[PDB]
């Protein structure tokens, strides 16, 4: 295939978060990471709900604040809108400006163990919120309040809006939901037992996962494929091979049919989903096991968090831009 060149691929930045001095350090590594839509921010969460933002490729520390009571557990997910950042915990949803100025706070009784959120049919004005529970909630982002509760038989681990709401259950199944009614349009059996990551563009769903969930005596086993679904034609595609075992995946923002696939050793494949033999390979050599991954809006910045509490940014040594 092709091996990527070092003139286009180098470690641009690294930060320890939470670092040994941090109060949440004892609770573990980063719980989630996400590039902002603006201001060249990368956001990182802790296992106790601290949020930190970091500027540019060198990840200069910017803002930092806790978004829910420590006892609520890990920061679950970020979402970004013009006015600020939405913060998801298991028992609440918090919104504040990027500077940390509070905007609203929702602590609803049906918020018992939330795990994921996504936008819906109303742009950035409305989000859907779900988790390992039998209820989902719809929230007006503008007014900062719950608008409706929805029952659900399937519990969810990932949510993302593209053409529809792509909803990974906690059983390796993907439900595709109508963005307005939230009813299940189609169910896609992506992996055997669990989904480890999901992303989606208007044309594709891509997932990583495996056939054996982690147990008390056995470690989790990831599949040697990225699974692919056609949103346009609403039908599954042939699995894209990934020998290093696919742990995380992101659709490339500016290459329509291309996905960025990462294994736990930090090995990355940039692969055309329609032509798998065409794929660039590159390595990042993280200190620990990679747990989370994201790509910036421009596609120029790649971020990876490991279980040694490091978060790295990779990209071209030339001038880079997270958001354009
Ligand atoms: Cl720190």
């Amino acid at each position: 295939p092709h091996m990527m060149d070092s003139r286009d691929w180098t470690q641009l930045g690294c930060v320890a978060y939470p670092s040994p001095i941090h109060p949440d350090y004892h609770a573990g590594p980063a719980s989630t990471i996400a590039f902002d839509n603006q201001d060249e921010l990368l956001w990182i969460g802790t296992q106790k709900g601290f949020a930190g933002s970091f500027i540019g490729r060198e990840l200069k520390r910017f803002t930092a604040f806790r978004i829910h009571p420590e006892t609520d557990g890990p920061l679950r997910q970020f979402l970004f809108v013009d006015k600020g950042v939405i913060f998801l915990g298991s028992r609440s949803v918090y919104m504040a400006a990027r500077s940390g100025v509070p905007i609203w706070s929702i602590r609803h009784e049906s918020m018992q163990d939330l795990r994921a959120m996504s936008f819906t049919s109303k742009g950035t004005s409305e989000i859907l919120v779900a988790g390992w529970q039998n209820k989902m909630l719809v929230i007006d982002v503008n007014k900062g309040e719950v608008v409706k509760e929805l029952p659900t038989q399937d519990q969810y681990s990932f949510l993302k809006m593209s053409r529809y709401i792509c909803a990974a259950t906690n059983k390796g199944t993907v439900n595709i939901l109508d963005p307005i009614t939230f009813t299940i349009k189609k169910q896609w059996q992506a992996h055997g037992a669990f989904i480890n990551d999901l992303d989606t563009s208007n044309d594709f769903i891509v997932t990583c996962g495996g056939s054996h969930r982690q147990t008390h005596n056995t470690p989790a086993i990831l599949d040697p494929y990225v699974k692919v679904f056609d949103l346009k034609n609403m039908s599954a595609m042939n699995p894209v091979p990934f020998a290093p075992l696919a742990a995380h995946v992101r659709m490339h923002p500016r290459m329509l049919t291309t996905a960025i696939v990462v294994n736990q050793a930090g090995q990355i494949h940039v692969t055309d989903l329609l032509n798998p033999s065409n794929s660039q390979v590159c390595y990042t050599q993280p200190q620990g096991v990679v747990l989370h991954f994201d790509v910036s809006r421009t596609g120029e910045g790649k971020a990876l968090a490991d279980n040694k509490h490091n978060t790295y940014v990779w990209g071209s040594p030339n001038k880079i831009q997270f958001t354009e």
